[PDB]
C-alpha cells in the first residue's frame, strides 16, 4: 500500500516531508493554484485500519484554521478514492524547514538565546490562537517548525504524554494556561536536550506532569541562568494559577531575560 500520485485531480505528489502516528505529509503542487503545499494524508500502512481512518476524519474537521504570519495556514480538506479505498487529507502551508523535534534530536539543545527568541516567537502564534478563542492543546517539538529563512511556524492547533498539561493528564478543563506549560515543556527541552519528564509508559509520564517537581534546566544542562530556571518553572508550575496566566506574559518574560533583564517570575535557587 502506497499514498498516490495525485489526490483529487488537483494536487501532484512531490517528497515525503515528515510523518508522524497517524499521518504523511508530503509537498505538493496544487496544480490549481499554482502553488506548492504540504498535504498531510492518513499513512498508506494504517488507512484500512478503522481507528486511524476514523480519528483521521474526527481530527481533520477539528484542525484550525488561522492566518497568522507564525501558524500553518489551513487550505483545505478532502479525501481521495483510490483503489484501497478512502484515503483522507488536509492540505497546509508548506514549511521548508525542520521542526524542533528533529533540530534537538540532530543539533542537541539549542543555545538559550535562540530557545528564548523561537519560543518568544511561538508565544505570538498562541496569543494570536488565543485571542481568536482556539486553544491549540497539541504543544510539543514536532508542532513547531523553523523554517529554511528562520521563521517560526506552530501547526496543527485545536485538536483536543511527555508534553501533556497536568490537566489534560486530569481531564479537567484546559485552557490558555495549558499551552503556556506545554510549551514551557517545549521550551526545557530546546535548552536541555531533554523534556522535562521521562518514564517507562506514557501513563508515568502523565503522573510526573501531576506530582512531581521538574529538575530545574541548569541542573540538568551547562550555561543555563537562574533566570532562565526562574521563567520555566513558572510556566510549568502545577496549579494554573502560578503559571503565566497567557502566552503574552510568558513572553514578555522572555523577552526580559533575552535582553540580559531580571525576569518576573518567582525566583530558583539551586546547590
Ligand atoms: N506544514 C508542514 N510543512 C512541512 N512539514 C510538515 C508540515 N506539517 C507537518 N510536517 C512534518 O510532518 C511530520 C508529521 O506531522 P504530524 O502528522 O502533524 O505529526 P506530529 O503529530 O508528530 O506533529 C511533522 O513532524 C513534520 O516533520
Ligand atoms: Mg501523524
Ligand atoms: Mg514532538
Ligand atoms: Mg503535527
Ligand atoms: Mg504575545
Amino acid at each position: 500500500m502506497t499514498t498516490p500520485s495525485h489526490l483529487s485531480d488537483r494536487y501532484e505528489l512531490g517528497e515525503i516531508l515528515g510523518f508522524g502516528g497517524m499521518s504523511e505529509v508530503h509537498l505538493a503542487r496544487d496544480l490549481r493554484d499554482h502553488r506548492d503545499v504540504a498535504v498531510k494524508v492518513l499513512r498508506a500502512d494504517l488507512a484500512r485500519d478503522p481507528s486511524f481512518y476514523l480519528r483521521f476524519r474526527r481530527e481533520a474537521q477539528n484542525a484550525a484554521a488561522l492566518n497568522h504570519p507564525a501558524i500553518v495556514a489551513v487550505y483545505d480538506t478532502g479525501e481521495a478514492e483510490t483503489p484501497a479505498g478512502p484515503l483522507p487529507y488536509i492540505v497546509m502551508e508548506y514549511v521548508d524547514g525542520v521542526t524542533l523535534r528533529d533540530i534537538v534530536h540532530t543539533e542537541g539543545p539549542m543555545t538559550p538565546k535562540r530557545a528564548i527568541e523561537v519560543i518568544a516567537d511561538a508565544c505570538q502564534a498562541l496569543n494570536f490562537s488565543h485571542q481568536n478563542g482556539i486553544i491549540h492543546r497539541d504543544v510539543k517539538p514536532a508542532n513547531i517548525m523553523i523554517s529554511a529563512t528562520n521563521a517560526v511556524k506552530v501547526m496543527d492547533f485545536g485538536i483536543a504524554a511527555q508534553y501533556l498539561s497536568p490537566e489534560q493528564a486530569r481531564g479537567d478543563s484546559v485552557d490558555a494556561r495549558s499551552d503556556v506549560y506545554s510549551l514551557g515543556c517545549v521550551l526545557y527541552e530546546v535548552l536541555t536536550g531533554e523534556p522535562p519528564f521521562t518514564g517507562d509508559s506514557p501513563d508515568s509520564v502523565a503522573y510526573q506532569h501531576v506530582r512531581e517537581d521538574p529538575i530545574p534546566p541548569s541542573a540538568r544542562h551547562e550555561g543555563l541562568s537562574a533566570d532562565l530556571d526562574a521563567v520555566v518553572l513558572k510556566a510549568l508550575a502545577k496549579n494554573p494559577e502560578n503559571r503565566y496566566q497567557t502566552a503574552a506574559e510568558m513572553r514578555a518574560d522572555l523577552v526580559r531575560v533575552h535582553n540580559g533583564e531580571p525576569p518576573e517570575a518567582p525566583k530558583v535557587l539551586t546547590d
